[PDB]
């Protein structure tokens, strides 16, 4: 429909989301959108299947790799505050990495998954800090630095860890005591406090059992965040146009810089972006396993470039029991957050988000 208003918007969102929840047996979903910069909220189903607690915009969901947009923002903030420069070698900020392959990898390459084939996940027995250091010290590059994109927890994890260390504070502390309060995200956590536990959904695994994320090496950096639709939309709004702390503004802007592309997707700090308008087929391809999660040679940029407001920025994320998607278009005043307590197919996330974004654009 080519008309706007509360009536067509609700017809579209309910019409897109309700069938999808049935098709994938999603217990609960929180959805929030921006249109002309104004927010609308839709909640469906249950946070906890046993208790029947209903999802609201306060329900906490694991957002998986969407956490990496906050990790990247924290890393950008530390760069703006002078802790490191993006072209710095990684071992300039980790004395224990001098004389390793990380003498030849930049902080930017580590943040953008282009260090040379760091894997999706740490090997299973890299499960302590000591083992982690040995792991990176001994790592042998699969590809030359800057040439290939391979999405990787170890890569963005180390970026966030070292960025925090450059300011002399642990990552979780910097996130919880500085980044989140300055962003005004008061119900967003890496470690959910006992007072907020009643709002934390359970995830429902592929075997249909309750599950939540567990501690792990660089888990905070790679997949640490639990949040609701209202807080996550607030973070989106800070990305649509932020006025305030100059340092935080600069940091957010730095997450909108493009470093290289794979096909029609441009990799920034945290956020991945597209042209806007963008077709459903392109958005699906950019988020498909072949592109998003396997090794690809990149189209290198001569210099990193501010991608600007006429872009669709996005990120997918998942954990064992949860499936999240966020997309926004700063110039157009439109965005979508979709948080669910099932890890359901990214293709379904993208098709639903595209359809809703097309109505928001009217
Ligand atoms: C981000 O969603 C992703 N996963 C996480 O951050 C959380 C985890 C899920 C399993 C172990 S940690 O970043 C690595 C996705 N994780 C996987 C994966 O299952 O290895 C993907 C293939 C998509 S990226
Ligand atoms: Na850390
Ligand atoms: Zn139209
Ligand atoms: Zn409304
Ligand atoms: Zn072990
Ligand atoms: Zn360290
Ligand atoms: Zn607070
Ligand atoms: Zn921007």
């Amino acid at each position: 429909g080519h008309m706007s208003g509360e009536a067509p918007l609700t017809a579209t969102v309910d019409g897109i989301i309700q069938p999808m929840l049935k098709a994938y047996r999603i217990p609960g979903m929180a959805v929030a959108v921006l249109k002309d910069g104004k927010a609308h909220y839709f909640n469906y189903g249950v946070a906890n299947r046993e208790s029947g607690q209903r999802v609201s915009e306060q329900t906490l969901f694991e957002i998986g790799s969407v956490s990496k947009t906050l990790t990247a923002t924290l890393g950008a903030y530390a760069a703006v505050k002078g802790g490191f420069e993006l072209d710095d070698k990684v071992s300039q900020h980790a004395p224990w990495l001098k004389g390793s392959a990380f003498d030849g990898v930049t902080m930017a390459e580590l943040a953008t998954y282009s260090a040379g084939g760091l894997p999706l996940q740490f090997p299973d027995e890299v499960d302590s800090n000591d083992k982690m250091q040995t792991y990176y010290r001994s790592w042998s590059p699969v590809y030359p630095a800057g040439t290939h994109r391979q999405f990787s927890n170890p890569s963005i994890g180390l970026f966030g860890h070292l960025a925090a260390n450059s300011l002399g504070q642990p990552f979780e502390q910097l996130m919880s005591q500085t980044l989140l309060p300055k962003l005004g995200l008061h119900h967003t956590y890496i470690q959910v406090p006992e007072s907020a536990m009643a709002n934390y959904a359970y995830g429902y695994s592929k075997e249909d059992k309750p599950i939540r994320a567990t501690p792990g090496v660089l888990a905070a950096e790679a997949y640490g965040i639990k949040t609701g639709s209202a807080d996550l939309l607030k973070f989106v709004e800070a990305n649509m146009g932020y006025q305030g702390d100059a340092a935080l503004k600069s940091a957010i802007a730095l997450t909108h810089t493009g470093f290289h592309s794979v096909g029609e997707m441009t990799q920034g700090l945290g956020w991945e972006s597209y042209d806007y308008p963008v077709t459903e087929q392109v958005l699906l391809a950019g988020n498909s396993p072949a592109v998003s999660f396997q090794a690809n040679p990149v189209t290198r940029f001569a210099v990193p470039k501010a991608m600007g407001e006429q872009r669709l920025y996005n990120k997918t994320g998942s954990t064992g029991g949860f499936g999240a998607y966020v997309a926004f278009v700063p110039a157009r005043g439109i965005a979508i957050v979709m948080l669910a307590n099932r890890n359901y197919p990214i293709e379904a996330r993208v098709k639903a988000a595209h359809a809703i974004l097309s109505q928001l654009a009217e």
